[PDB]
Parts: C-alpha cells; structure tokens; sequence
C-alpha cells in the first residue's frame, strides 16, 4: 500500500492545498476537504492530521500543516522559514506512515522539492543496526514528476547527513579509527571515480613528525590511522584543493584527566568532527561538483592506560611547536595541531575545520548554532549564507588576541593546551588552533553543542544530529557555482 | 615636582618621539635621546623607562612606548588600536609617576588627548577608600594648551567608568540599595540642573504591581529602591527619551539556591548593571548632549531568610505574567521582568538594559567582549561602532525562538525563571527578558564577564573593572550627534 | 651519612586517581630525588670531607590493568605487609623499602626527603618545610643549617598517637593511610617510623615548599628546588 503525505497551510474561507492537496481533492470529487473541514481545528506548522480509505491507492492519507505560504527569510532568526516549515512538516507525516508500518510514501513537494525530500528522509531516519527490534523502513518518493531534480538533490543532502548521524552514533567498540575510515572509504568510491583513499597508518604518522597526535593515541591499545580522502572534481587537475579537516577521536574517556561517569557514552561522538567533513566530501562527489577537496580526519581513542600523556607534558609539534599538555582531555587541540599543520602542504584556497572541542561552546549557544571562529570575514560570509539555506544555522564566535596571550602561557612550552582561566573555554581553544594556521582563509568550526538532538529541530529523533553537515555541502555547491 | 610622561614610536635609523618628546629632547639639548640610546633596547607597545634628572622641573621623565604610529582599525580584532596602544602606553606611564610618590603629571597627549586622558585616569585610579595605607593621588595634566577639549573629554570618559569601579567595588553593607541611590542622586545633580531623581520606596514599587521584582526584595531586612534618573538634555521636552535599566542586586547570595562560598565576595558587584548605566548617564549630563534619557534601576539584595522566595513559587510580573521562579540565583532576571515592563511607560525611542546576568556569559566570551542580544540590527550596528573607539568590544549573541521555547516550559507558569536545559544559559536568560520587551529597538548587554579585571585589559589595575561604561557614553554621544 | 628520597616521576594517584586540577604539578613529586641528589653533587664540588651515599627509588605512578589496587597487601623488603588501602599513598610505600636499604650502609645518620604529603601544605603552607626527627640531636643540627639559607625548617611531632592510627591491622601489619583523615604528614610519618630502627633519622615533608609563587622573592613563580641549601649548609658544618 502507499501512504500519502499532503500539506495545507494556514489560514479567507478555507486555508489553501498546496497543488497537490488541492488535485488530490478533486480526485475524490471533494471528500479531502470535507473531511478536513469535519475534523476539528485547523493544522498549525508541523501538525498532522491521518484520514483512511479516502482513495484505494492511498489508504492513508496524512494532511500536514506548512505554516503560511508566504514565509521567506527571517531577518531576525536568520534561516529561510518556509524551507525550515517544509522539513518540519514533511517529517512529521512520514512518520505517522512509518508508525502505521506502510512501506511506501508518495510525498507532496510543497513548493519546494528540495526541502520536502529533507524532511522525509531526515524525518525518517533510524539507528536501529544493533537491536532485534527494528522499525519498518519505508521509502519516501516524490508525488509526482515535475521536479525530480530537486527532489533528489534533497534526498543527497539529507542522506549525507544520515550517514553522519550513523557515524557518529555507532558505539565506538564497533567504529574504531580503522573501521571509519573503511566505512568512509568505500562510500567515497561508490559516489565517485575521481576519489583517492590514503588510510595511512602509525608508520607514517611516525614519519609526518605528528607527534601531538601521537601522544594522544598511545595511551589506547587501538591503532591509529590518518585519513587522507580525494575528490579531484576539478576540470584542472592543478587547481588548489579546498580542505576540510576533522577532529576523529572515536571515544574520548578524557585519559588520566578523566572524565565523570556520566553521559561519558556521549564520547562515542567526539569524532563527529571526521564523520562531519568526511560526510559533506561524500555528498561532493555524489554531486559531482567541479572542485578539488581534501579530506583529513586523524583517527584514535584518548584512553588512560600506563602509556598515557600525563598532565604537564610537552609534545612536539610538526610545526616544532611544544604544547605543554596541561589536561589530558584537551587532546582534540593536540590532534588538529598536527592536521592542520599538514593541510598547509595541500597549497590550499580554503582550510575549514570541525571539532566537537569544547562543551564552552554548547554552555555558550547551546544547539541554537554551531560557533565558527574565522580569521575572513568573506569565509563567515558564505558559511552564514549557506545556513540561511538550510536552516542549520552558523554564529561567528571571536578570534581576538586577548585569548591567544591566555594560552601563551610560557611555563615549560610555546603555547598551554587549555587556557590558563576557565573563561571564554571555547575563545581559548580557538586561538590554541590559530597557533598552528598561517592561511589567510581558515574557518574553526565548535559541533560540541550540535552533536545531540533531542527535541530541538523537529525533522531530527532524539540521537546524534549530524550536524552542520548540510551547510558544509551548501556551501561547497556555492562555492563550485 | 612633577614628572613628566612622553610617548615615543616603535622602529629609519630612530624610533619617532612625539611632537612633545621631540620638542623635550630639543629643551634639553639632545640629552633625552642620547640617554635614551645608552639605556638599553628600544621600547615597544606598553613598555616604559624612567630618566631622572635631565631638566629641573622634570626630575621624572618617564618615555613610554606607543607601538607603531600608523595604527588604526583592526579589521580582526574590531577595535582602533592606535588609541588602545595611547591608553595602555600613558597608564604604565603614569602608575610608574605614582610609585614614585609624585604628586602631579604632564601627559604628552601622543596624537590623541583623548585617548592619552582616558590612559591617565584608568591608569592612576585605586579604591583604597577603607584602608589606612592608601596610594599617593597624583593629578594628571595635559602637556601643554593645544586639545585641552579633546584632553577634558577623555577626563569625562575615565572618570564615568571610575565612578562605576567604585559603585562596584565598595563593600555590599557600605553599598547598600538606598545609598546607592543617594551616590548617583548627589552626582547626577552635580552634573546638570537639567536633571531628577526619583529614590521610589517600597510603598511606590508595590502601588506598581512589581511583583517578580517585590519577591527577590522580601528575604532580606534591607529596604529595596527604585531608582528613577532623568536627564533632560533635549531642547524639545517632550522629545521621546532613551531608557537604560540596569540590575542593581547589592549582594547576591543565591538565596535558597545559595551560592557555593568560594569567591562568593565578588556579588557586592552584581550592581554592576545599575552602576554601568547610571555612570553613562551621568557622563551624558556632565557632556551636556542634548538628548532625553531616563534610568531605572531596580535595587536590592538576594538573601536567605525565613520569608525569601522558594524554588517553585509563581510570582506576578507588571504585564500579568506569571513566572515559575525554579532557581532564586536567577534573581535579576525577575527584577529586570518588571523594570523592563515600566521601561514602556516612558514611550523611549530605545531600550537597553544592562546585567551582569549569567556566568554563562563569561564561559562564553570570557572578558574578551561584552555580549549583546538585540533585536535590532541598527542598535547593533551603533553599539558595535561605538565599541571600535572605545576599545571596550561588544560581540552579539543570538536571539532564537529556540532559547524561548526552552523556558516557555509551562508546568506551573506562563514561563520559567531558568532554562530548562544546562546550555545556552546566557541565551535563554535573555530570551526570558524577551518576553517581557514589546519594543522594536532593545537590547539586553550581559556585563557578567567583564565584571572583574585581573590583567586582561592594561590600563585598569586589578579589580572591578566598570565595563562597558565608555562604550555606552560613545553610543550616546553619536547618537545626540 | 645517606639520603633518601622519593623520586615519583609523575603521580596520576593510580587508580585512586587524582582530580584533573592542576595535577600537572605532580611532575615534580620526585622533588625528594631532586633535593638530596643536588645537595650531594654541591657536597662534592665542595670537597667536603665526609662519605654520602644517597638512594632514590624513582618510578611513575600510573593507572593500568596491572596497577595496584585499594586493598591490595604488598611485602616490604623488612618484611612487613603493608595494606595499600589508598594507591595515591605511595611515596610511602616507595620509602619503606629505600629506608630498609639505608640500613645496610651502617649509616651515622639518615635523612629522608619527599612531597609527600598536601597535609603538610595544609599546615605550614610553605613557610617551612616539616621534618619529624627521633634525634633533638638531628632536630639542632637541620635547624641551626635553616637559620643560616633562610629556607626554613619546623618540627612536626613523632607521637605513638599517629603510629596507632596506622597500626590498624585488618589484613596487614601496618596500613598505607591513616585511620581518619586528621593529622595527614603525621600519620605519613608515623608510618615510615615502622621501617626505621636508627637512632638518628629524619624525615623532611617538602610537599608545601615544592613551588614558588610569590612567598621567597629571590625565585621566580616556579617550582622551587627548597630546602636543597639547608641540606648543603647542614653538611657543610657536620664535615666540620
Ligand atoms: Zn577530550
Ligand atoms: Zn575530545
Ligand atoms: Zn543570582
Ligand atoms: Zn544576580
Ligand atoms: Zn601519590
Ligand atoms: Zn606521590
């Protein structure tokens, strides 16, 4: 059977049926509204409502509220609103589908095919791999053949993001540092054939001079691995590549500055940094985008162990740099020292990267926004603007010197792995990472306070969000334009 | 005797004096750059040596670096930093003439008398009120006629911010809500005949139905104020004014919800925002800008008691709203709910209102900036750029729907007095004030991190720092423009 | 004469692990290794006429699978069992068998040098560093050495009131903490007591004189190698 998701929008005498309600009502010769008009009070934005038997093809029908038709940008909250009403809408019938177990749902594009198709794949998405008890997996297809395109588009964004969430999700027993970057490697070269996949082991990361890295992942008996992902999409093959670098610990116990028992499960996320970037470059290459990007996600576990970095240390750096390593929990700091030294080699236009760094962050905007620290304002510029689009929204958080002079606490190193007061924790962090960039475009991305969804964005289950994945891919498409 | 300050400029074969170090090396024959040059390595930004004896009435010359001439406006770091280098330069200049017990100054006016004041008089200032070992007061003069305006209203700028240094830094018991109200009061009317005040008794605040603003005021034996300051500054009487509100608790214990002891000394200070805006205000009258502006201050102390407030209890706004008061440390919230309610009495043409609100906020951005929340883009923009000449940043900070819903928390009240998450407290303490401002033109400043000074910012000794009193005063002074 | 000193390279606490703050001042927990050895290789390069022999058991202190566990009974080289009822109770347990060594050199007199304890900080906060001594022979000698390097020593008690709070028997002859919580650099040194059998020892406790921040002006903020001359100028006088 197939269930029929439908959306109407707020209210004239009636609230008006998007093209497709509206068809659909003259199809059963006005039984749709009728119904509707017999049925209780009219639906808000995001409100569903599930008639049955309407039609012998559609035996579920599932009206959904979009929230007024004219709904554009929001100046104050600074995203599109009507998309952000679309994917809120159309999740929320494809779930009534779901839990009535249909396997198929025919999904109206309300006006924007792209947005529709987010919401129903978004709206719909599991984690359910390692449970006996599953949910039915239906599949969503665009009511419809006018745009097809847009449709799919949405379908490939959302779905960049879903792999993201499962990445992130999955406990880190099962995705290890070299289990990641099996997954991402062969999801890379089914998107495209203009990728290369360098899984680059301790020995060579023993020769790149990593050794903040190295001194993270020793304290685990789980070895490390360097990804180095290639989507060459550029008609020149010497064009410079942009690259996207991502914080990849698979499970963060804080090591001998250890972290309390609770929520420490959370940690299984802390490379929601690499499934991030690493999910954005799938998508790319999906696209075919005309760009060059590269990918670098350093993968390892920060565990305590009689090997472990012990609060005081001072590492070596490939930049040279020492890094006294005051707290053993400020790794991801040490793991993008090394990164983004590397990136430089790349002769690169752009260097974003992503990190779930700092809980400073989620106490600062709290899943309202991910924190970006920029040294351009033309880089802060497209990443904002590629939010609008997608609702999933960027702030632009300080990089100013007053932070650098507190972590250029000398003591026995260049430069103090936290901040020497607690304050400004997320500002500090930021300014460690400027120590180790001399690129004129670099963008820190904060996903500390995004990495969780629980009630927040409505097309989203409660789990890991995935989370800024479609504003990276946003801005990639831009950029490429 | 006096001593004199004068600023040279960082490295041509010397290092630039000013116009006024040039013309003292020319009265002394060329002996200020001949010893100059014997006495070590040139001086940078903020670095200061002392000569004796090289001219009769100058025993002291003290010669401090101003950095590189050309500076002007960092683009990264938002701010003229040419005057941030004058302030930071003849403050050390100065303070090294104080250690000397000299009980006058010249001060070179190196390129901006403006800058080169607002230096002398952060610099010099102390609060040693209550001991008996207090500092030399030593009186800083401009060097010569040629700005003595540009000079006085740098005078006028410095003594606004020490002004609210001291409100801040006096002891609770000694600054209690009446007479704080009595300081203001007596320097208000020093300031402008054009001016009235208002000492409102409790029989006034609870004639007003200040409900939620009452309940924090009844744990303690203290009587509570509403202090209501008018500056009519603006040739038509009944030109709308701007109306500034500030949280003025004289001490915050927490309440029932007390606050740990450690440090816990630091709430004489939670006046801060009363302090702030009243200062500014008594700057804009002592400038004679021709504006109307009102202030409001609500204050009073937050104690246990067997009559405080109890975690739970539903309390009455001005407009009607009942607010669930779930922790009593969110106090000044409360207070504010009610002040910001008769802030729309006066039909101002803006609203802001100043707090030191959240620890929140200094996990956030940690004294690098205050933070603002403003629903008006043009009230950003003007603050922002008032910010750039002071040198005393602002940063905005978002206001989401997505904050609100997380304190629209029903349960017992319209809305709740905490967030219902741990995250973004700064966020959704403002969104709470969000829902008690109808105005087009508010904006909510989070003074909480830049409360205290330690090192962070070199013209201010160690302690309250009055931030962000200038920035205001700037903000008013364009605006009358 | 031999020294003796705790050389814990870095102390996590094990698994009765230290909280994260500020623990990277446990580098210096072998401060006890570093004071004695200085004040030798000083007494050298002074020619100072006497035989030194100086020992320091030096060893990290770290969580494993294979590290020691609250509880655990260990063997000292005398001996005696030890309870490990607290693992970041260690230094002690290092000492016990270095101060049984000591023993084998025939020694006039044995001294002891360790951070051992954040309850000495809590008592003289570095204004002095603490030495329990069963010699007032000792006690004049380290004391009068104070006077003259300014890096002063104070005398904490060796009372048979501490020794009972740690001859708690339960499974070992004697226990790695003290019974309560009060009297922390006491019931540490009441402790080494129990591996002791020489007339002349004494036990410094340089926990609260191991960094510098303002207190002694002619050091910078850092950590502050004391009371290293009070041990050079003790010998200096006893080779007179
Ligand atoms: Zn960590
Ligand atoms: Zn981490
Ligand atoms: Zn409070
Ligand atoms: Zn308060
Ligand atoms: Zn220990
Ligand atoms: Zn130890």
């Amino acid at each position: 059977t197939k269930g029929l998701v439908l959306g109407i929008y707020s209210k004239e005498d009636e609230p008006q049926f998007t093209s497709a309600g509206e068809n659909f009502n003259k199809l059963v010769s006005g039984k749709l509204r009728e119904i509707l008009n017999i049925s209780g009070p009219p639906l808000k934005a995001g409100k569903t409502r599930t008639f049955y038997g309407l039609h012998e093809d559609f035996p579920s029908v599932v009206v959904v509220g979009l929230g007024k038709k004219t709904a554009g940008i929001d100046e104050q909250e600074n995203w599109h609103e009507g998309k952000e009403n679309i994917r809120a809408a159309v999740a929320a019938g494809c779930r009534q589908i779901q839990d009535l177990e249909i396997p198929s749902v025919e999904v109206d594009p309300c006006g924007d095919a792209q947005a529709a198709a987010e919401g129903a794949v978004l709206g719909l998405y599991e984690y359910d791999d390692l449970k006996q008890k599953r949910k039915v997996v239906v599949s969503a297809k665009l009511h419809g053949s006018e745009d097809q395109e847009a449709w799919q588009r949405g379908v490939l964004f959302a779905s960049g993001q879903n792999l993201a969430r499962r990445l992130m999700e999955t406990p880190a027993n099962e995705m290890t540092p070299t289990k990641f970057a099996e997954i991402v490697e062969e999801n890379l070269k089914s998107a495209s054939i203009k990728t290369d996949v360098f899984i680059r082991p301790k020995s060579w990361i023993e020769e790149q001079e990593m050794g903040s890295f190295l001194s993270v992942a020793k304290g685990s008996e789980e070895p490390p691995v360097f990804l180095e992902i290639h989507y060459k999409g550029s008609p020149n093959a010497s064009e410079p590549p942009l690259v996207f670098v991502g914080k990849g610990i698979t499970f963060d116990s804080g090591g001998i500055s250890i972290k309390a028992a609770a929520n420490m499960d959370l940690m299984r996320a802390d490379m929601g940094g690499a499934a991030t970037i690493c999910s954005a470059i799938v998508s790319a290459a999906k696209l075919d985008l005309p760009i060059n990007i590269v990918g670098l996600a350093p993968l390892c576990e920060n565990m305590p162990s009689g090997k472990a970095n012990k609060p005081g240390d001072v590492v070596r750096a490939r930049n040279g740099k020492t890094i006294q390593v005051d707290n053993t929990d400020a790794e991801g700091r040490l793991i993008l020292a090394d990164a983004l030294c590397y990136a430089h080699t790349f002769n690169p236009k752009v260097i974003i990267n992503a990190a779930t760094l700092t809980g400073a962050m989620d106490i600062a905007l709290g899943s309202g926004a991910t924190g970006v620290f920029t040294n351009s304002s033309w880089l802060w510029n497209k990443l904002f603007e590629a939010s609008i689009e997608t609702g999933d929204r960027v702030w632009r958080m300080p990089l100013f010197e007053h932070y650098t002079r507190q972590v250029i606490d000398c003591q026995l190193a260049d430069v103090n792995n936290i901040g020497k007061y607690r304050s400004a924790g997320a500002c500090t962090a930021a300014a460690f990472l400027k120590e180790f960039v001399t690129h004129p475009k670099w963008a820190h991305l904060d996903i500390a306070g995004v990495m969780t969804n629980k009630d927040e964005v409505p097309y989203l289950r409660k789990g890991m969000a995935g989370r800024p994945t479609r504003t990276l891919i946003e801005f990639l498409f831009r950029f490429s334009q």
